C-alpha cells in the first residue's frame, strides 16, 4: 500500500536537501518534489528529518549474563530500539565450547522469531577454531548470512580467546570473508587485579572499574590490530572507551591497515564518577569496558570528528537495577555487565553531537546508519535514504527539547543510565519497510514484522 | 527544456542504485525507475554509471609560468576537462605584492569569461599580507565566492611567503572563514640546492627532482600543520607527493587538527624514473614537486584508501614539449613547470584505483567530487546527484579498455603524461547543468556557457 | 701476593689511558705510570688493552632443556667464558609450580658449587606468584643476593606466564627493588603457528624461525612494556632480536619508562638463512627467538650505537649437533634451542663492532660489562678498572687476526655458531680478583675458585 | 709543585670509589689509597666528593646586547664559574656578515686574554655562508681549535639565517668535522608575534614569552633535525625548553640520527609565572626561549634521566636589573635577554637533580662535565678524574645546605635569577690544572691563568 512522505528535509550520509519520498514496495520508488498518487495515506513532514533508520550493530538482548537473562528480550529491546530510532539490529549470538556452532545459531533464530519489531542480524561467537568449527564457518557465511565473527580478549574462562584463537579466526574470516569483531580488554591482568580487590575488601561499584585500568583497554587493543596487520584480515574494535585504545585504532589505520573502532554513548557522555554515586547506584553504570575518566570524552568525540571511530553502537544488556544488578551487593564482580542503550543511541548523538558542534548532521547519519550498514553487509539495503533501498526511514523532530527518563522510556528496566539528561531531538515516526512502527511517537508495530537479515560476505 | 536518462546506474559517494533522473531547471527534478514525460529526450544509459561530474579543484589554465603562458588556456582546458568527465574546476587566481587584490581576480575573471564550457572558481593567492589585503579579504569573501587563499612556501623570490605571512593568513582565513591552501616544500633549501647543482653542471629534467628531496616536502608540510595547529584554522596541503608528507598529514588529522591533503594522478601513476628517460623527453614530467621513487605510490594510495588523503587534483599546467618545455635545455630550473593533466585524472583514477582494487567506486566519487565541493563549498550545487543539486553529470563506461594518447586528448598540448597508458572505462556523455557538453565521446558545448562560482564560507 | 699489570692501555667504559694497574687484595690497590714493589710478579701488556672483566647476564650451564641437558655445565662454561675475556656470569635458575623457591636456588647452587672457575650470580625463573611465592622473595632478595626476577612470555606450557603474572611480579619487583626480566614472544600465537607448522609436514630447522614471526617479538615486547608502565617497575627485554622489538623498547625509553634492552651476536651476525644451510645443519641454529632476516642486523647495531640498546648477553645453551640437537630430526620443536655462545660473545663484539666502525672501543666496555654490571647490582665490584674493584681484568689484543673453530673454542660443544668466522682480536690473559684464570692463552685456573656473587637491590 | 688530595671520595661519569689524587704537571700522576710524597701540600677532602671540575659550553660573557654589554665580562664571569665548580667554559664568538671571520675570533681572544681564571674555548657563530667563509672554516678548525659552529634560527635581522644557511653549514660541517650548533625558535613566527603584542600595548614582560610559543621552538627544532638527517650530518640543539621540542630531539636519535640536545637549570627550575610577578620583576627572567609552563620541567628532567637530553649548559649571559634590564619598560622587546647563570648551575643540578632523586652521582658528573668534554672535543684533557688528565678539579660538600643569593654569589650582576632557592651542597675547592682557583669558598686564583683552548675535530 503505497505512501508518500512530503515536506521533510532529506539527510543521508552525504546529502541533505528537501523532497517528497514516495514509498511502494517497503521500498523507495522514488524521489522529488510535490509527489502525488491517488491513494498513497500522504505522510507530512514538515518541520522534520528524515533519517535512514538507524543500525545498532552492538546488540545483547535475550542474552543470559549469569544465573539471570536481561530484562529486555528480544520484543521489548525491538520496540525500543523502534521509538529511538533505530530500525535495525544485529545481536551477538553466542556459543558453547565443543558445540556445534549451527545449535547455537538456531537458539538465536528462536529468541528472535516473530517476536521482533524491526529487522535484525546476527554476530557469531568464537571462543575456540576447532576443525569442526573450519567446517561450519563457511556454511555459516553461505546458509545463515552470518559474515561477522566476534572475539572476546577479556572474561576469562567465560568467553576469552587466546590470541592463537584469535589469530586463526583473523586468518579464517579473511579467507571466508567475514569481519571479526574484538572486546579488547586484557582478561588476564583484569583478572589477578580483580581477584585481589577483592581480597583486600574492595567490592564497591567503583572498583569495577579500577580493576580495569585504560592502559588494559590500549594494550588489548592493541594486539588485535599487530596480530591483524600479521594475518591480513580485517578487524573492528566494539566499544572503544579510552584514549590509548583510540590511539591504537589510530596507528593501525595510518598504517593503511583495515582496521575500525566503533564507540558507545556511554562512554561519549557518562563518565567514571557515576559508578561512585553513592550506596549502591554505582550498579547502574556497571559494565565493561569501564567508563574512564571525564577526559577521556574528548578524544572519543575527536575521533569521531576526524574519523579514528566511525560507527556508534549500543551495547545494550539490561538489567533491572532492582532483582538483577542487586546480584552483586558485596561483590562487584557478581553486578551483571550491561546498560539499558538501545532506545537512545541515535537521540543522544544528534543532540550531544550534531546539535552541539561534533559531527555533522551528515556525519550523524553516516556514524548511526550508514557506515555500519556498509561494514556489515546490509548496503544498500539498509543505510540510506535512495531509490532501490528498504523504506526503512525515521521523521525525526531536531527541536523538541526534553528529557530522558525512565518514567519515559519504552524498555523494559527499572532505570535508564542517562536519568534526567536534557535532549534536544526526538523520533517523531519510525517506519521498517514501508510500515510504521511508531507512528507520531506511538507505537504500531507488531511483534513478528521483523524479519531476519543475511549479511553480504564483507562485499558488494 | 526537461531530459530524463534512464537504465543507468547512479553512483553517488555513498549510493550505488538503479534509476532514472529526470533533469529539469539545470537541476535534478526527481529520481526513481521508469519515469516519463512527454517531451523530455529521453537519454539512454544502459550499461552505464551516472557519477556526478568531477571537480578539479587544483588548476592553472591561462597561467604564464615565464616568458611563457600555459599552452591551454580556459577554454581548451574546459573542454579538456568536459571530456576528461570533470564539469567545475577552481582555479588558482595569482597575485603580485603592492597591487589590490580585486586586480588580479578581474584579470583571471577575464581570462574565463566567455570562453569557459563547464562552470569554474578561483582561488586567490597570497605572497603578502598588508593592511590593504586585510581589508579586502572580507569584501573577497562576500562579493566574489572566493573562500579559499593559497600560498607557496617554495618557488623562492616567485610566489613563497615566510612563515608569518603563511601563519597571518591562516588567523585571517579562521577569522573570515576561508580555507587556507599551500604548496608545502622548503623553497629556502630547494634554492641552495637547485644553485649548487647547475655550479656543478647538473642540468638534465632528473636534477629537478633530485634538487629537491621529499624530506624537503614534509618538512614544509609539517610547518605549515604545526603552524595551522598554533593558528586553530584550517589546512589543505596540495598535491601530496611523497610518504613524508603524509605522515606528516597523518598526524595532524589524529590530533583533531582540521587539516586535509590532496594529490594527483602524476603522482599515483608515474614516478621519479620518467625524468631520466632520456634525451630532453624528461622535461615532459617536469612539475612540483617533482616525482617521487615508485615505492611512495602505494604510500599515496593507502592513505587514500585509509583518509589520510581525501581529495584528487590534476595540477593541470600545460606546456609544449616543443616550444615551452625546451625552454630549459642547459638549464632544468629553467624548464616550465607543469603537466598536462585536466583530462585524465577522473579516468585513471577510476581504473588505477577502483578497478584494480583500491578505492570503493564511492570513494572514487568521493575523491574525485563530493569531498571536494564540500571542502570548497559549492555542496551541494555541485558534488553529487540529488534532487535539488545542478544537473552536472557523467555518463560513464566502467568496460572500455583504451590507451591515452596525445594522439587522442583534447589538450592542447603536444604531449601527454600518459602515453601509451592502458585504462579502463571512458566518459561517454558529460552535461553541466542539464546541458550536453559531450554527447556520445563528441563535444557540444558552447565556450562561454560555463558560468562563475561564488563559494560558500567554508560553511553550509 | 701483589702483581703489577704494566704498559698495557687501559679502556674503561669512559677512559682510555696508559698506565699501571698495582693489584692487592685480589683488587685494584692503585694506578699510575712506572709502578713499582719488590716482589710483584710485574705482568708486561705492552701492545694490549686492559679491559674490565666482561660479564655474561644470560647463562643457561647445567640447564635441562627436554630428556637432555646443556652439553656445557657450569665448570666447562666457565673456563670457555674466562678464554673468551668473560669473568662473570649470572645463570638462570630455573623455577617449577607449587615447589619453594629456596628448593630450586639450592639446586643451582649445587650445579654452580666448586665447579666455577670465575664468579657468578644467579636471576631467578618465576613461572607464578602464590602467596608463597610473595613470602619467599624478600627473604630472596636479602639471603641469596637474587634481586632479578625472569619471566617467560612464550614456551607455552612450559615457562610461560600469563600477564598476570608477569603483571604482579613487576609490582613485586618494583616493592622488592628486583629488575624484572623477560623473554618476550607471544608463546599462544607461536604455539598455533608451531601446530599448525607440523600438522603440514613442515618439520624442518628453518620452520622453527618461521613459526614465530617478529610482530610476535614486537607484540610481546610492546605488552612487557605497557604493562612495566602500568606498574610504575623496571623492564630488561632479553635477547631483542627483530626491529619491531627494538622499536617498542625505544618507545618505552621515549616515555621516560625504565625499561633495558639486551641483543646477542648470534642476532647482530648470524640470520635466518643459516636455518636452511642444509641437510639437517639448520638445527645447529635453532634457538629462541629465532635468527631474523639479516637487515634486521642494523636496527641492531643502532639500537646498540644511540642507546636503544645497551647490553650484550650470550644466552648461551650448549648441545651437541651430534646426539642433541639430532633428538629434533623429523620435527623441529624437538630440537633444543640454544647456541654454544658464551665464548665468542665479548671478541665479536669488539672485532665487529669496535674493529668495524660501531660502537666505540669505550662503549665496547660498556655494553659487555660496565653497563651490565651496573643494572645488576655488581658495581663497582665488577664491571670498571678502578681503586678498590675486583681485580677481573683482560689483557686483550687487539690485532691478532684468527678463525673462530670449534676445533678451538674451550666448549664441550661439538659444534660452533661462528665456525669459520674470521675475527681481529684476542684475550691473551684473564684474570678474577687478581688471580690468573688464563694466562698467555693457555688456562691456569681452578674449578672451585669462582665465588657466589650477592647482588645489589638496584640500587648502590 | 706536587699535591695530593686524600680522603676524598671520588666520583667520575662512571666511577665511584675512595683513593686520594696525586697532583704532579698540573695533570692527574696517579690514583690510589695512602698516597704519600715528601712535599705535596696534602689537601684533606673528608667528607666530600671530588668532581671532574665543570664544563660550561653555554658562555656570553663581554657579549653585547643592546646598546649595552653583559655586566659579567670574562674576568668576573670566570670567577663566578670557578666558585660554581665550573673550571672550563666555551663562550660564543658572535660574528658579522661580509666581515672575515677572523677578525671575531681575535676580537674575542682579546676579551678573554689575560682575564680568565679557568681555561676557556669558543664557539664560532655563523650568519652565512660565502665563498670566503668556507676558505676560513677549514683554517678555523686547524688554527684556532674551533670544531664547534653556531646557528640562531631566531633573532630576525640581528643573528638568524635561512635554511639555506643552516644547510649548507650542516654540510661544511659534516665535511670539515665541526659540530653544528642552534638555536632552535621561529624567528619569523616570533618576529609578527613580537610586533603585534606591541601593536595592541602588550609590553610587560610575560608578553616576551607568550609572544613565543613552544610550538614555535618544536617547529624550528624539527627543522633544524630534519635538515641535519638530509645532510647526514651533527646537530647539538642549544637549551632545550619544551617539551615539543624535548620530542623532536628524541625522535631524532630514535632514526639514528646524531642530535644532541642541551638544557639550563633555569628552564628546569624556573617558569612562566615568574615573567608575571610583578611590576618590574619579571624583566629579570628574560631571556630566549622563554620560561614555560611549570608542566614541561618534568619532561625536561625525564629527558635527562633517560638520555633524550645529554648535556646542561648555564646561558650565561648577564644584565643589571637596575640599568640593564630596565632598558626595556614600556617595550619588553627591548629587555635584554639573557640571565646570571654561570654560577649556580652545577650545584642546582646536584641538589634539584641528585640530590633529589632525578639523575645519577654519576649522570650528574655526566651531564655536567663528562658528556660536554667529549661532544666538544676536550676529552680527556677536560672532562674526567683519571691518570693523565689535567688536574680540574672541584672538592664538593654535598651537604652544606644554603640559600642561593645575590648578597652571596660572585656574578657581577645585581641580581640572581634563583634568589632564597635552597640547595643542598657547594663547591668548597675548585682548581683548574693543579692549582687552586678557590680554596676553602675563597677565591685564590689570577686573571691570566685560564688558557684558551683548541679543541678536537669532533673526533679523538
Ligand atoms: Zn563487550
Ligand atoms: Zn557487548
Ligand atoms: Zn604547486
Ligand atoms: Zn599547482
Ligand atoms: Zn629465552
Ligand atoms: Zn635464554
Ligand atoms: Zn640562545
Ligand atoms: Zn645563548
Amino acid at each position: 500500500m503505497t505512501k508518500i512522505i512530503k515536506n521533510g528535509t532529506i539527510v543521508t550520509a552525504t546529502d541533505t536537501y528537501e523532497a517528497h519520498l514516495l514509498i511502494k514496495d517497503g521500498k523507495i520508488a522514488m524521489i522529488g518534489q510535490n509527489l502525488e498518487e491517488k491513494g498513497a495515506e500522504v505522510i507530512d513532514a514538515k518541520g522534520c528529518y528524515v533519517f535512514p533508520g538507524g543500525i545498532d550493530p552492538h546488540t545483547h538482548l535475550d542474552m543470559p549474563l549469569g544465573g539471570t537473562v536481561t530484562k529486555d528480550d528480544f520484543e521489548s529491546g525491538t520496540i525500543a530500539a523502534a521509538f529511538g530510532g533505530t530500525t535495525t539490529i544485529i545481536d551477538f549470538c553466542l556459543t558453547n565450547k565443543g558445540e556445534p556452532l549451527k545449535k547455537a545459531i538456531e537458539t538465536w533464530h528462536n529468541k528472535a522469531n516473530g517476536k521482533a519489531v524491526i529487522d535484525y542480524g546476527f554476530h557469531l561467537m568464537i571462543s575456540e577454531i576447532t576443525d569442526d568449527v573450519l567446517e561450519e564457518l563457511p556454511k555459516v557465511l553461505e546458509e545463515e548470512g552470518i559474515t561477522s565473527l566476534k572475539v572476546f580478549m577479556a572474561y576469562k574462562n567465560v568467553f576469552q580467546a587466546d590470541d592463537g584463537t584469535l589469530y586463526c579466526t583473523l586468518l579464517a574470516a579473511k579467507e571466508l570473508g567475514a569481519l571479526v569483531m574484538v572486546h579488547a580488554e586484557n582478561g588476564d591482568v583484569i583478572d589477578y587485579l580483580t581477584k585481589k580487590a577483592l581480597a583486600d575488601g574492595n567490592t564497591d561499584p567503583i572498583y569495577h572499574a579500577l580493576t580495569r585500568p585504560p592502559e588494559l583497554e590500549g594494550e588489548a587493543t592493541g594486539r588485535a590490530c599487530q596480530l591483524t596487520e600479521l594475518a591480513g584480515s580485517q578487524l573492528y574494535v566494539v566499544h572503544v572507551t579510552c584514549a590509548q585504545a583510540v590511539e591504537k585504532i589510530a596507528e593501525a589505520r595510518n598504517k593503511g591497515l583495515d582496521v575500525w573502532g566503533e564507540t558507545c554513548p556511554q562512554y561519549l557522555v557518562l563518565d567514571q564518577s557515576y559508578l561512585e554515586k553513592p550506596n549502591f547506584e554505582g550498579a547502574k553504570y556497571v559494565w565493561s569496558p569501564p567508563l574512564r575518566e571525564k577526559w577521556h570524552q574528548e578524544v572519543l568525540w575527536n575521533a569521531l570528528k576526524n574519523g579514528q571511530l566511525q560507527t556508534l553502537g549500543s551495547d545494550q544488556c539490561s538489567f533491572d537495577f532492582k532483582g538483577q544488578k542487586e546480584l552483586g551487593r558485596g561483590d562487584f564482580t557478581k553486578i551483571p555487565n550491561g546498560g539499558p542503550i538501545i532506545e537512545d543511541r541515535v537521540s543522544i548523538l544528534f543532540s550531544e553531537g550534531v546539535k552541539k558542534g561534533r559531527i555533522t548532521l551528515n556525519q550523524f547519519v553516516d556514524i548511526v546508519s550508514t557506515r555500519i550498514a556498509k561494514l556489515f553487509g546490509l548496503f544498500p539495503k539498509k543505510g540510506t535514504i535512495v531509490v532501490g533501498s528498504d523504506a526503512d526511514l525515521v521523521i525525526f523532530d531536531p527541536n523538541i527539547e526534553r528529557v530522558i527518563s525512565a518514567e519515559t522510556h519504552h524498555m523494559a528496566v527499572d532505570y535508564n543510565a542517562f536519568e534526567g539528561m536534557k535532549v534536544t531531538g526526538e523520533p517523531v515516526s519510525v517506519l521498517c519497510r514501508g510500515e510504521f512502527v511508531v507512528r507520531d511517537k506511538q507505537f504500531v508495530g507488531k511483534p513478528g514484522y521483523g524479519q531476519y537479515l543475511k549479511r553480504a560476505k564483507y562485499g558488494t
